[PDB]
């Protein structure tokens, strides 16, 4: 197969982090098979954001990892019907996000539908003095808990004035079809840049590369 080497990825999300509402839409391409992608964001309502771009970029889809044979691609699997995937960010002043994704596909084209929710950053903060410089290149460690493919990855933020921001972040990821089968414990290798910007961040290039390994 369904899935294509060159796929169209359309995107919209909406969310409220702290009281402040925005709606944000994404035009892609990826290359599923080579673990790679890109996104132009563009923010619609809400512009100019109150809170630092980066908290958001790691909800902007795992279909595209480089998968060796020997690990079972739950991703790849799951189209064209589709999958989900619900995540929760812990950061270790307090700050809580709940984000979900729909995932579908139409013909070459991915659409998202994604819902991002933050509560409980304080207002002297990195999120929201816009001090965050970009998330480190970082693994997520993948598994069965009472039957739900989950990752888990311990993420930083690289502040200004060299110091990390931690984050746990928590995900789980559900096959719409009944009956694809889960894989075993494996790990995911990743890496998420923003590549360009403009000033308040309402316009954003953002590109992840990810490749599945046995350890």
């Amino acid at each position: 197969s369904a899935i294509k080497p060159d796929m169209k990825i359309k995107l919209r999300m909406e969310g409220n982090v702290n009281g402040h509402h925005f709606v944000i839409d994404g035009d892609g391409t990826g290359k599923p098979f080579e673990g790679k992608q890109s996104m132009d964001l563009e923010v619609k309502e809400g512009g100019p954001l109150p809170f630092a771009f980066d908290i958001l970029t790691t909800a902007f889809n795992r279909v595209f990892a480089k998968y060796p044979d020997n690990i079972q691609d739950y991703f790849k699997q799951s189209f064209p019907k589709g999958y989900s995937w619900e995540r929760s960010l812990t950061f270790e002043d307090g700050g809580i996000c709940i984000a979900r994704n729909d995932i579908t596909m139409e013909g070459d084209t991915f659409y998202n539908k994604v819902r991002f929710y933050g509560t409980n950053f304080p207002a002297n903060g990195p999120v929201m003095q816009k001090k965050t410089l970009k998330w480190e290149p970082s693994t997520e460690k993948m598994y069965v808990r009472d039957g739900v493919l989950t990752g888990d990855v311990e993420m930083a933020l690289l502040l200004e004035g060299n110091a990390h921001y931690r984050c746990d972040f928590r995900t789980t990821y559900k096959a719409k079809e009944k009956g694809v089968k889960l894989p075993g414990a494996h790990f995911v290798d990743h890496c998420i840049e923003i590549l360009s910007h403009d000033k308040d961040y309402n316009k954003v290039k953002l590109y992840e590369h990810a490749v599945a390994h046995s350890g």
